[PDB]
């Protein structure tokens, strides 16, 4: 009865063969259009993981906030694989167990966080990509947000910005998973906002671990920095 | 797969076909002196080609940029660079390999002068500067207010660029691009060059449409050849 399904999330929807074409044999595939409706696409995504036995292939031809908003709403009763597009075709992320996500560590060895305290709000960012993002949301924040004095913590990668093979991506995920939750000892914030320079693997899979537990905004860069899922619409997905 | 020649001329594009494996189509992309036009079919022709790309350009490194832009950063390509009476292979099978952000700098170096939120972007690898030539447009026709300045030049090489480090020299130009933004956050990048096409095309894939940017060519003088607003449109 259980039987492995593919979720296809994209900004389009013609190009589903190549997702299809790299899973095995007669696996059916699920298409969530994404049409710049965050809430929605997050809406079908949960509509659609709550009603398959089996393990799930994932991809997803859109942005990494909406990857961080899936993988919030995904929880943990349910495997899956993530595609990745890369020189050439998809390629599978080394399968990994939600578990093993949530693991906390006492050693990193890709991220370097930098924590700039101040008040209950805190600003998380994940500059781990190709473009940088620091000053664009520090700018963003104090212009748009109100926000007193706001906690910060920049995350960077030691070696390997902008160039992160699939291979990484568990690991990654994991360190950032561990410290987003080791940052809770410094003091008790009332809401996190989040923003990426990620690769999308990477924001689902850390969406994953974090999950709905705290007040949270996810932001999406398109020109500017707009909010696209707040805590109320995704605790309402459910 | 196939080739794409993008040439100001048309008529010598056998030389590029030749060089190619057995049986490789070319499509030549003509270009008349109207950038955006050229960018527009360059894109038209590799938009659905997912393979690797055989590429080469003969014309301006303001148009290679262009190109690089648009080019997007999921498709592999090879960039023949035609120096020295033939054609070579620069093959880059991981594109993500041109994007890396780097610590340690070993080929360029960067000059930044701290002004407002436009960032003239001056990419010199000729060994003189160009920056007061620049400065005397921006100031006369521009009319920029107090903009910030970023020349990136060569450090070490004394000559030319030699094929092998073509690669690095892009890595490192696009790693500078980025790595200028923790001054300050820019508005809008101005960009003026003088360097190899290669290199031109490999920066623009790098930098992509992220930020608001104006592409400049010089021929006697500068003018602006390509604008965000129309290479937006283009897709």
């Amino acid at each position: 009865m259980a039987h492995m399904i593919g979720v296809y999330i994209t900004k389009w929807g013609f190009e589903v063969e190549t997702f299809k074409k790299a899973l095995p044999k007669n696996t059916e595939v699920k298409t969530i259009a994404f049409t710049g409706d965050w809430i929605e696409a997050v809406r079908q995504f949960y509509s659609t993981v709550k009603e398959i036995d089996g393990h799930i292939h994932l991809a997803l031809n859109g942005p990494s906030s909406l990857a961080f908003g899936c993988g919030v709403i995904f929880g943990s009763l349910k495997t899956f694989s993530f595609w990745h597009y890369q020189n050439g075709a998809y390629h599978t992320i080394p399968i990994t167990n939600v578990r093993a996500l949530k693991q906390r560590l006492k050693q990193y060895n890709y991220v370097e966080p930098f924590y700039e305290a101040g008040g209950k709000d805190l600003v998380v960012m994940l500059n781990y990509s190709h473009h940088e993002i620091k000053t664009a949301v520090k700018e963003y924040v104090m212009n748009k947000l109100r926000l007193e004095n706001p906690s910060y913590l920049e995350i960077s990668l030691k070696g390997i910005t902008g160039n992160i093979p699939i291979e990484l991506m568990p690991t990654v995920a994991n360190e950032t998973s561990s410290l987003l939750q080791d940052v809770k000892k410094h003091q008790s914030f009332d809401r996190f906002h989040f923003f990426f320079s990620c690769p999308v693997p990477i924001a689902f899979m850390v969406g994953v671990a974090f999950g709905l537990y705290d007040e949270l905004v996810v932001y999406n860069f398109s020109g500017t920095y707009e909010p696209v899922l707040s805590f109320k619409d995704l605790k309402e997905v459910k």
